[PDB]
């Protein structure tokens, strides 16, 4: 019981001890800070999960979490937030896509350049869009991820001679879709591939580890990580995407993220919240293909702004229903947690 | 008499009456604020107007009320704002524009999913936009309409196998524009089917219905209509504007909204007041071209996004001038009221 | 030392004048404020600048500021800030950059009409974004003048009968780049380059004139405009941009503005702050290539937006560090006179 949720023990303990261990705690607790978790152990099972995927991608995602780190003690952030992880989930991710994102294929050394580059500026768009959302007390989820990746991603794009972007064009003709080839056994391996979607990973071992990585954190987390994915699967269905789309993943990894989010944890988990959560993973899903649609124009990925655009929007909802109650920031730890908070006073 | 205005009277009425009527009720009321009049009689007058115009999107519309009103209940909002019509609106405008918008033409029965989907969502985009917005105590418009319908029409697009959208593609040449050939006859026209084209109707009949609809509830706001159609036409031909655009009243919807808003319903009416209601309609003609431009490069219409915008602009402006005055959101009915608060307190 | 700085002296003596020539003075403003500077001879000086580069182009921008602060007048805004030039600016650059962007080329006079009508937009641009801004206490920059160019620029486009704007297209290409081409001396050059492309002048005299006329008022925005202009030029390397874009000042002036916004302006000058400005500059150079990049795809150049994101986005920045100090907007002159309310508050 000591290696699960916030792992509160383990960090009390590792307070008096030498900073370089005090240090690792934060890039593993900013690793799993990408799924809403505060948990080295969990970080650990991540990182292997990114190193199955792709080494390369995996060492690109941990130089991000490490200068956004270096970066956020530099700059004087919080020190809370930094010792929660809150200082490197953004930057994880914008090391880890702008490797998949890259033309020029693994061990392109120089990316190490605009990937540190890009991880300093995480904490100053956290900041800044802490200043504004903390006024609806709103997170910022990966708001500066997204940003920084879009920011990247177009100053680059896929024709310039150093750090060449793949190349994204929009749809230009109907595909054809054969409804008898649709596969059980392909979608079944859509459901973990959607949540190693949430790291750029598609492999389905990768989600596999992902999940279990979240499941020794909380369950309830775990849970709505699998059905978010689940819901992405059945709205690209329902709007006849390309099948493979939906086996990438490209269907299951935003819906997941807005799942876990609304169910438990940045809401305080009842049946309504639950209900709540489908709803809003079933919307993130859609605005996905919308914010695909128009972002390949301009020859940018969706990343995951659809994901952090639905999920503010549910969180600005308001309701007399009082069942269905936003969490304070500043008591958002793990749905299990959260629901005793809610619970001692409706 | 009793059927003029806010019709206060028959709604202190219903009040003690069978909760199906006072469903119909909202409901009328929901369609009629698409112009900000909250009156079911004009409620019964537009929808006359849109079975007029094509009873396909008279039939989408309506869907659209029902799904958002009892998705509004659903989800307990604010019973004073769905009594009003003002969970009703949004849908409204959801249902026409998705089938106006449709490449499959009438009577697409599936479109009646979509459509509900997206009702769906006018209750969750009113009441985030309100949270934002409500602080600088400025009002949603449409804009939970305005963003459902660019996320449905991105998300699909004109290249999905079930539900495309029409092509919308930019301009890519001088258009060629034959002064002598412009029919004073027309732009008069161009005058009620820029009212029309509030609700996506090109109509010239269903035009003068929806100004007669108004005019029961307040001739001031008959009167801004109007002027505001007017106004669109002169800034399409100060851009020489294709013809054909000014006569099917693209020039002319957005202002026509924006010069109702600005002309007496949320500034208080004076002749200041009313020379701002022109430029700001002049102004949201304008951003219309822009607009519509821009959004056309990623296959989507302008919607009512320009007048949103316009008139959220001009509702921030701030002036030491005390004849301009801004009404309180909840002091908010219609000019002839609004006018009387004016006079008593400034 | 008459007319240096905020020429405060001046000012007051001028309040008892001709109204004219308070006006003059007001637009004179107005024209030095788009590089934070209040001060008519550096206005004048600035004019000047213009005049060697393009008089169509400075005529544009005159008709802008005279409109916008005229229309300031009549919409009853306030007046201090229409005396600071806080109501002249953006429709400065509305104007030279109406006249850049138009396909029509020198003294097509119907260029005046549109010139003049977003110029009246300005005032209303501004109320409403400080009406937002305020409340976290930033400025509204130059986001006026990029909404009413952005909303002009798109609303006619390159194929308006009447008022079409030079075609811009996105990058379809890997750009051939010969690095033993490169220039010291053309890269020198277009660190000048680049502050006269803050007000759309590709001429490296122009934004000599430019840097002189802001160390009459402030030699630290002098040094920062100049800082921020040569951290533009080794982005752009950083990234093999086409030489003759960094030659033409394109990856200056965004730069150049944030790095005099950050660098002083709007936060204390210290030690760290000038740290920040540095990485400002050089994050708001990257952020015009992005910006231009995705706007090129929709025909729209970037104007400063990338300026005016970027330097909100790090003025939005907290710290608890006591040496990275934010200044009050109303206690906002010039880096010199705002070091001594820091060391004083
Ligand atoms: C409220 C008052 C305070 C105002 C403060 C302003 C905040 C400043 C944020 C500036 C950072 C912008 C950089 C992000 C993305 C861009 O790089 C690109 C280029 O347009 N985006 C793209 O092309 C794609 C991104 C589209 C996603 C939708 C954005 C909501
Ligand atoms: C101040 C703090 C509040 C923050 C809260 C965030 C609010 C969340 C709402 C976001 C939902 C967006 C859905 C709307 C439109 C999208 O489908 C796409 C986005 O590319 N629109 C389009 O493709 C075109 C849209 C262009 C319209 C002009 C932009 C305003
Ligand atoms: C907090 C609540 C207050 C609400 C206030 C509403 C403010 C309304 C402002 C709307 C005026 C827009 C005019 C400017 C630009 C447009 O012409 C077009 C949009 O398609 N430009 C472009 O497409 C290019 C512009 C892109 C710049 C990126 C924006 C960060
Ligand atoms: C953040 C600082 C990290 C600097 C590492 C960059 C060293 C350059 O690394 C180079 O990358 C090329 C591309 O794959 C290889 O072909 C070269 O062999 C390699 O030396
Ligand atoms: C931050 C500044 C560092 C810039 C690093 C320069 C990267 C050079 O990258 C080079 O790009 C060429 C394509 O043009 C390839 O042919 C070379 O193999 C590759 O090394
Ligand atoms: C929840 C989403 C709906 C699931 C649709 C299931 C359709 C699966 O279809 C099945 O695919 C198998 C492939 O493994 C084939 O062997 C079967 O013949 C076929 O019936
Ligand atoms: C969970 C939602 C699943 C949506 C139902 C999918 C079945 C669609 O049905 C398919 O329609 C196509 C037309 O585009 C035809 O070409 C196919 O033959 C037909 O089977
Ligand atoms: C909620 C999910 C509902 C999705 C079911 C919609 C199926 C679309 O229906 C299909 O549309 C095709 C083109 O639009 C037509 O060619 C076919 O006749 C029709 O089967
Ligand atoms: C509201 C103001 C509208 C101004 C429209 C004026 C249009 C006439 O203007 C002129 O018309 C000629 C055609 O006879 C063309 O040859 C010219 O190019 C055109 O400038
Ligand atoms: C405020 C509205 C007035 C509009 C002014 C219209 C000016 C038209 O200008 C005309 O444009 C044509 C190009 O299409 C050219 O053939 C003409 O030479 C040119 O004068
Ligand atoms: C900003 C720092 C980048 C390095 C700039 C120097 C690179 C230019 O290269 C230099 O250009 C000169 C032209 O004036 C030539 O005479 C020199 O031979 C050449 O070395
Ligand atoms: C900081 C003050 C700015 C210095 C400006 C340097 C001006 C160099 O300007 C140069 O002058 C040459 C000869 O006149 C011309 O041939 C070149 O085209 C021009 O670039
Ligand atoms: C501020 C950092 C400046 C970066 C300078 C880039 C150094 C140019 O590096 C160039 O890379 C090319 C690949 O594109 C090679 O073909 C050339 O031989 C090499 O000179
Ligand atoms: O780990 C270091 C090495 O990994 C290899 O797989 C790459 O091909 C080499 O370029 C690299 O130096
Ligand atoms: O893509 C559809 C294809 O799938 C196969 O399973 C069928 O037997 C082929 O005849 C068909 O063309
Ligand atoms: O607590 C979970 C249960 O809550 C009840 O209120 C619902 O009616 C059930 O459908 C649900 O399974
Ligand atoms: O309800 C109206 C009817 O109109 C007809 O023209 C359509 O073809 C039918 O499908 C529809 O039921
Ligand atoms: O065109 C709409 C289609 O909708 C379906 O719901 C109906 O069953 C079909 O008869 C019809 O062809
Ligand atoms: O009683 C009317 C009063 O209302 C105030 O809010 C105004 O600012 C006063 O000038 C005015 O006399
Ligand atoms: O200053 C305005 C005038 O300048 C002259 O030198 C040109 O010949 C004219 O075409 C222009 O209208
Ligand atoms: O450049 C076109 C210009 O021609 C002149 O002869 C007219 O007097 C100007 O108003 C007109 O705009």
């Amino acid at each position: 019981g000591y290696i699960t949720g916030d792992m509160k023990e383990f960090a009390n303990w590792l307070k008096d001890k030498p900073q370089a261990l005090q240090f690792v705690d934060w890039v593993l607790r900013g690793i799993s800070q990408v799924v809403f978790v505060s948990n080295p152990i969990s970080g650990i099972l991540i990182l292997v999960g990114l190193l199955v995927q792709n080494p390369w991608c995996a060492l690109n995602g941990c130089v991000g979490t490490v200068v956004s780190t270096l970066t956020a003690l530099l700059l004087s952030q919080d020190r809370s937030a930094i010792t929660a992880g809150l200082q490197g989930y953004n930057a994880t991710l914008v090391g880890i896509l702008m490797a998949i994102y890259s033309d020029k294929g693994n061990y392109f050394w120089w990316l190490l350049f605009p990937v540190s580059a890009m991880s300093m500026t995480c904490p100053v768009f956290s900041s800044a869009l802490n200043s504004v959302l903390s006024k609806w007390d709103l997170p910022v989820f990966t708001l500066p991820f997204n940003m920084a990746l879009s920011m990247y991603l177009s100053a680059t794009g896929h024709y310039n001679p150093f750090f060449p972007s793949t190349l994204i064009t929009p749809v230009t003709s109907v595909p054809n879709v054969t409804w008898p080839d649709l596969s059980a056994l392909q979608l079944l391996k859509s459901l973990p591939v959607g949540v190693g979607q949430i790291y750029g990973c598609d492999n389905p071992w990768t989600g596999g580890i992902f999940l279990g990585a979240i499941l020794l954190s909380s369950p309830l987390m775990c849970l709505h990580a699998a059905i978010g994915s689940l819901l992405g699967i059945i709205a690209g269905l329902s709007l006849s995407a390309p099948f493979e789309d939906i086996y990438a993943g490209l269907w299951g990894f935003n819906s997941s993220l807005a799942c876990i989010a609304i169910g438990g944890t940045f809401m305080a988990l009842t049946w309504q919240t639950h209900l709540l959560a489908l709803a809003c993973a079933l919307f993130t899903a859609y605005l996905g293909a919308s914010m695909s649609h128009v972002m390949a124009v301009v020859g940018l990925p969706s990343g995951t702004w659809p994901f952090c655009l639905a999920t503010l929007l549910f969180l600005l909802l308001t309701t007399k229903n009082p069942n269905i109650y936003k969490m304070p920031i500043s008591k958002v730890t793990y749905p299990e947690e959260n629901r005793i908070f809610y619970l001692q006073s409706r």
